[PDB]
């Protein structure tokens, strides 16, 4: 039998079993794995989510696993509920009254619904002259989705990931109980949920820290032929000052393989054809099989003295660095245009039919002491001679800005690198080849003794998830699963308890 509140959802057309509803919630960004759910819930309010989760907890032998689909940006089916119920989170923001994004009266934080996309959180914040401090490279992801992972970009070295910038949340547990949580109130749930992979409950609201909005971003690219000089400069730009960080607002980096150098430099959207020819000539002079580039920003406001002050600040920063003499490249954009820079590449790849293709992405955190071994074995090794489609992103992070009590797993070293090899598959020949190449990259790391952590990946073996979190942290994760999802129905696509 069905509880009155669960039957009401079906009666009001919120619970859909039609082929159109189930097919849309069966595919994800990865475009490698598919899993048809039994039904899709389109909730109009948080009471509808309470109704489904309470009906799940109060029904003996409830056989339906529950997933919370944000924008389905998952790579390997993490947002699916195979033969279960997929919640279409975007449906919470339909009404337009009451608002789902509210900047505080004091301008110190922003309240956003878990389903809200970061681009909208940015627009609503900017209208009040404020903006979140820590971002993702791509803004068309949900607050709830990015918080269930970590949420990383070039600001994470100084502000920590997005999980380190949450004051409090509203979470409906697997028991169907609406719970408000922070470090002071229900801290256990707050910590379990952040980096929690949708295992403990659905985030319906997150209170995000903000800062006064800068108006412009001075955006620079620095070119290296030497990995040692590239990595030493990224660590110098991101190192804490003797808590306190340097002037850079953002620090990322990219790897360019010699084989597709001219094409990949042109595809950045940053370099002119004159910049490309100079870098191509540089690589050939140096006899480089790889080229490296630091990507950095200096945020600033609409002040009269602003531009000249950033010119002087940047000149001082650049002087402390070791990039190839004369290889500093500058752009000056409005802040929101730099934040939403990846959206332009999505539009261009989709028109060429290269967005809805498989994405066998390899994302990992590599300890600082092993990055040069990673570069030799991977960028200078495994990847050489292959045709690479997609960016190769490498940048350091500071462990001090990460909370180890949260669910997100990071390497034990103080400095570690975000390594994101964003492979785009073209032919069927390519998908299988790209998947074997990722298996070979991880095998190289395992055999060399590199203590990495995967990011955005779901493991299929219990021994792998135990190693991912570390045994002591794994028991904490399990304790939290027994308190918040005893029925093991939430986010089954992570393959931890399902
Ligand atoms: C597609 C993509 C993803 C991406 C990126 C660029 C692109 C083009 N750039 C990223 C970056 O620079 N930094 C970063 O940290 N992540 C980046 N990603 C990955 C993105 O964070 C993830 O794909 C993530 O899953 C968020 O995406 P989305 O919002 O689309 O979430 P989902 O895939 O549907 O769900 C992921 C898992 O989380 C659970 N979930 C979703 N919403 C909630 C709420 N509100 N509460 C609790 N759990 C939730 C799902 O059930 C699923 O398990
Ligand atoms: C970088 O890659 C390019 C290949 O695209 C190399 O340039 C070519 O090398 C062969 C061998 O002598 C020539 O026959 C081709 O005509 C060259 N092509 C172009 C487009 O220049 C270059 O050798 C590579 N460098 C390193 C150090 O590996
Ligand atoms: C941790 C994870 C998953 C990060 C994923 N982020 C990104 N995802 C997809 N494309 C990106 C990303 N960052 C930059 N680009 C593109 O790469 C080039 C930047 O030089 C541009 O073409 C830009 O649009
Ligand atoms: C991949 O996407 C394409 C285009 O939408 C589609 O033909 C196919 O069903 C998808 N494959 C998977 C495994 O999701
Ligand atoms: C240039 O580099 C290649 C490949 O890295 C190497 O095998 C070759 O001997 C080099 N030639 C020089 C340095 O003159």
């Amino acid at each position: 039998p069905w509880p009155a509140s669960l039957a009401a959802l079906a009666l009001d057309g919120k619970l859909r079993t039609d082929s159109n509803a189930t097919a849309a919630a069966s595919t994800d960004f990865g475009n490698i794995t598919s899993a048809l759910p039994a039904a899709v819930l389109y909730p109009s309010s948080t009471a509808d989510l309470v109704a489904l989760l309470s009906a799940a907890n109060s029904t003996p032998g409830w056989p339906y696993t529950i997933a919370f689909r944000g924008r389905g940006h998952s790579l390997m089916g993490q947002a699916f509920a195979p033969g279960g119920v997929v919640v279409n989170m975007a449906s919470l923001g339909d009404a337009a009254a009451p608002p789902r994004i509210n900047v505080s009266a004091d301008g110190r934080y922003v309240d956003a619904g878990g389903e809200q996309v970061w681009i909208d959180v940015l627009r609503a914040s900017l209208a009040r002259g404020v903006a979140p401090r820590s971002w993702t490279d791509y803004l068309y992801l949900t607050v709830g989705g990015t918080l269930s992972n970590a949420g990383i970009s070039g600001q994470a070295f100084r502000h920590g990931p997005q999980i380190s910038n949450v004051l409090e949340m509203d979470v409906i547990t697997g028991h169907g109980e609406m719970v408000t949580c922070s470090k002071q109130l229900n801290a256990d749930l707050f910590d379990a949920v952040l980096g929690g992979l949708g295992q403990f409950g659905v985030i319906t609201r997150a209170r995000i820290a903000v800062e006064p909005a800068p108006a412009r971003a001075r955006w620079v690219r620095l070119v290296y032929t030497d990995f040692a000089a590239f990595s030493a400069d990224q660590e110098r730009l991101t190192a804490p000052r003797p808590a306190s960080f340097g002037p850079m607002s953002y620090v990322e980096g990219s790897v360019f393989v010699n084989q597709s150098l001219a094409t990949d430099l042109a595809n950045t959207g940053f370099f002119t054809d004159a910049d490309v020819a100079r870098i191509v000539a540089l690589a050939g002079e140096r006899n480089a099989t790889t080229v490296y580039s630091i990507e950095a920003t200096l945020n600033y406001d609409n002040a009269t003295a602003a531009a000249a002050a950033v010119d002087q600040e940047l000149a001082s920063v650049l002087g402390t660095l070791s990039y190839v003499e004369g290889f500093a490249f500058q752009r000056d954009v409005a802040y929101a245009a730099f934040l939403d820079r990846v959206h332009g590449e999505e539009v261009a790849l989709n028109k060429l039919g290269l967005w809805r293709v498989p994405h066998p992405w390899l994302n990992m955190f590599v300890p600082r002491s092993r990055i040069a071994d990673f570069d030799r074995g991977v960028f200078k090794g495994i990847l050489q001679g292959t045709d690479i489609v997609g960016p190769l992103i490498v940048y350091p992070l500071n462990k001090s800005m990460w909370d180890d009590g949260m669910s997100a797993a990071t390497p034990s070293e103080d400095v570690f690198y975000a390594v994101s090899l964003l492979f785009s598959s073209v032919a069927p020949n390519d998908l299988a080849r790209l998947q074997e190449q990722n298996r070979r990259i991880l095998r190289f790391c395992d055999l060399a003794g590199i203590q990495y952590k995967t990011y955005l990946a779901r493991h299929t073996d219990r021994s792998d998830w135990v190693r991912h979190f570390g045994a002591a942290k794994w028991n904490r994760f399990v304790e939290m699963k027994n308190k918040y999802d005893p029925k093991r129905l939430l986010s089954p696509g992570q393959d931890i308890f399902n």
